[PDB]
């Protein structure tokens, strides 16, 4: 029994580095075409990162970015089961800006709405903007977000805060309305410091998948977080991202796979600095026909820790159609949808 999110293209040209992948901006109405196709099809979620700086070359590669609550709060009035997640970069919004955005779309989703938490790490995103605070901010971000997230927990708790540390002051903080259901805080920490994070104070942390049809791969990965989790006696699964490139046979997904790393738009490649490719960040990929993919996820759900899978694709609008009706129909971990 496995979830399975959408990782939705709130950047251009989605995880595809490549002058041969399909080209297109993210648009509000890309995105509610693919998160409504997703609900269709039992996705359990829909998640948006937040990406303040693109790579450039001859795709303007996430030159081309929405803002991840304004977008989550859109999709969340055109939805009504699947479950609606944005991504707070920490550095650029107060905690109790994020604790009523999360209350406002909690409202509009009926209590579907979660937060990624992170601390960001790129410093060219943050010091376009004059806000990076500084190298110390390496070894000293989940410090940071454990004073961020005690003041998200004390007004979506109680309504109010009066928290004081070394990066935030509250003098009785309001914010109400409290969202109708918990607020689910969800992280993507692969360090020991990020995973200790995870452990205590989110439902469940986002990590890599590893290697090309290399389903297990991340395996140490989940049972560190596994560890992580053993150590606050929470219940924190791992949701594991992967790209899936499906096809109807094992040889025309490679076709495709082969064509998108022949296009790789090297210029970018340049700034972001059977193997993975940088094509697509060294992602997690699954190649093969809808049969193969289906036998590799239903492995991905027998890993210890492994509660999900956070999906891209090559092509949203025909890879939710195709997961939806050729590959999760042969998921063992997916017999429980109708
Ligand atoms: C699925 C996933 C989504 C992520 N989304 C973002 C993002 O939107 N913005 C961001 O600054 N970092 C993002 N990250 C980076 C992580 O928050 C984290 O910094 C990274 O996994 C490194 O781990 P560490 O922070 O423990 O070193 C993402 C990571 C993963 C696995």
């Amino acid at each position: 029994m496995m979830k399975i999110g959408v990782f939705v293209p709130i950047g251009n040209n989605g995880w595809l580095i490549s002058t041969h992948a399909p080209q297109y901006m993210p648009t509000f109405e890309l995105n509610k075409a693919i998160v409504q196709k997703a609900e269709h099809y039992h996705f359990d979620f829909a998640l948006s990162m937040i990406k303040l700086r693109g790579f450039g070359g001859k795709t303007e590669f996430w030159d081309h970015n929405l803002e991840s609550f304004t977008l989550m709060a859109g999709l969340a009035a055109v939805t009504s089961r699947i479950q609606i997640y944005a991504t707070a970069a920490t550095l650029t919004l107060p905690p109790a800006i994020v604790a009523r955005m999360a209350a406002t779309i909690d409202s509009i989703s009926g209590g579907r709405f979660g937060v990624n938490l992170v601390t960001g790490w790129q410093k060219p995103e943050y010091e376009q903007m004059g806000i990076w605070p500084g190298d110390d901010y390496f070894s000293r971000r989940y410090d940071y977000l454990t004073e961020y997230v005690q003041v998200l927990r004390d007004l979506w708790g109680t309504g109010k805060s009066d928290f004081k540390g070394d990066f935030f002051t509250m003098n009785d903080c309001r914010v109400s309305p409290q969202p109708s259901v918990p607020m689910k805080v969800i992280c993507a920490g692969q360090s020991d410091a990020g995973m200790a994070f995870s452990a205590r104070y989110a439902d469940f942390n986002f990590c890599f998948g590893k290697g090309v049809n290399t389903p297990t791969a991340f395996a140490p990965t989940a049972a560190r977080m596994k560890q992580a989790a053993e150590q606050t006696g929470r219940d924190v699964g791992s949701y594991v991202l992967f790209m899936v490139i499906a096809d109807e046979t094992d040889d025309a997904a490679r076709a495709k796979w082969e064509h998108y790393k022949a296009g790789a738009d090297e210029e970018a490649l340049s700034w972001l600095t059977d193997p993975t490719s940088a094509v697509n960040i060294n992602m997690g990929t699954l190649v093969g026909s809808y049969a193969s993919v289906a036998r590799m996820l239903d492995e991905v759900a027998s890993v210890p820790g492994a509660e999900g899978v956070l999906l891209t694709f090559d092509d949203f609008l025909s890879g939710i159609e195709t997961f939806g009706e050729r590959i999760q129909p042969l998921m063992q971990c997916r017999a429980h949808l109708p």
